[PDB]
């Protein structure tokens, strides 16, 4: 299956500098959401849950369809808390809508990185909706309870590798797990990008705990939590080498977040040849919005 970018009508920069300035002047507004958090991480995850569909195999899932707006995926259980992250971008999109759903997911997730202070994340546009029957079947995204075997062999399917999964896992430093979401309660509530999931995977004295909903995590008394995947990353010598180097590098962790992000919200797209570059979208501080 084959998807070409397409760019949205006569757009340039300047009308997705536009989109992404509506996005981060309501990610400033509104403020409140999940005890203070902000939006930030949710749309972070939202924009990795309509990408993480893809299966390089057939084309199949990838965020080009956008089709995370259609009941089956919206309802993927793996896919709950995330409604919340739709329901903000909601009124960006009837302000602009004529940028593509899979845009704006996918755009969401990037301001959001680079609002809370992380790497810059080059973007492209042309991303196309496609139809109902084109939403992927539940059941792609990972799960939580099991080991770096599975992690290793899961991220095969959208194309990483051990250095690019490790890095992408880097984004368990924001926000937080919600019993009611996923089975999973606790983190750090951090709405600042940073190295700290590294750190915090060698620094901190984990205890392996059940939680109220029956399942395993690893704990901190300091109030830090680790999914079983997420510590997979410490019990796997391959991955403990490239958590060492994160924890002890910011900009390498941020440059390989960069590369690695940008690829997963590309994957299964097709760019022309004379395609426009990538967007470097400027932050509001920088324009100083
Ligand atoms: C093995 C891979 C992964 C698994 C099993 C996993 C699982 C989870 C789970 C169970 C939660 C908690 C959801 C909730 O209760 O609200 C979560 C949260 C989160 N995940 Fe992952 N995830 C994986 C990879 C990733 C990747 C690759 C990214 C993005 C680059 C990502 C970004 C996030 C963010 C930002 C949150 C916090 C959401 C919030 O605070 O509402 N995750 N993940």
């Amino acid at each position: 299956l084959v998807h070409v970018a397409s760019v949205e009508k006569g757009r340039s920069y300047e009308d997705f500098q536009k989109v992404y300035n509506a996005i981060a002047l309501k990610l400033r507004e509104d403020d409140e959401y999940d005890n203070y958090i902000g939006y930030g991480p949710v749309l972070v995850r939202l924009a990795w849950h309509i990408s993480g569909t893809w299966d390089k195999h057939d084309n199949t899932g990838g965020s080009y369809g956008g089709t995370y707006r259609f009941k089956k995926e919206f309802n993927d259980p793996s896919n709950a808390g995330l409604q919340n992250g739709f329901k903000f971008l909601e009124p960006i999109h009837k302000e602009f809508p004529w940028i593509s759903s899979g845009d704006l997911f996918s755009l969401g997730g990037v301001t959001a990185v680079q609002e809370m202070q992380g790497p810059k994340i080059p973007w492209r546009c042309g991303r196309v909706d496609t139809p109902e029957d084109t939403t992927p079947d539940n059941g792609r995204l990972p799960d939580a309870d099991k080991d770096a075997g599975y992690v290793r062999t899961f991220f095969q399917r959208l194309n990483m590798n051990d250095r690019e999964v490790v890095a992408l896992m880097g984004a368990h430093a924001l926000g937080k797990t919600h019993l009611k979401n996923s089975g999973y309660e606790g983190g750090g509530a951090n709405n600042v990008f940073t190295n700290e999931f590294y750190l915090n995977l060698l620094n901190e004295d984990w205890k392996l705990e059940k939680n109220d909903a029956n399942n395993e995590q690893w704990d901190s008394k300091s109030g830090y939590m680790m999914l079983p995947t997420d510590y997979s990353l410490i019990q796997d010598p391959k991955y403990l080498s490239i958590v060492k180097e994160y924890a002890n590098d910011q900009d390498k962790f941020f440059k390989d977040f960069s590369k690695a992000f940008e690829k997963l919200l590309e994957n299964g797209i097709t760019f022309p040849k004379d395609a426009p570059s990538p967007f470097i979208f400027k932050t509001l501080e920088e324009q100083g919005l």
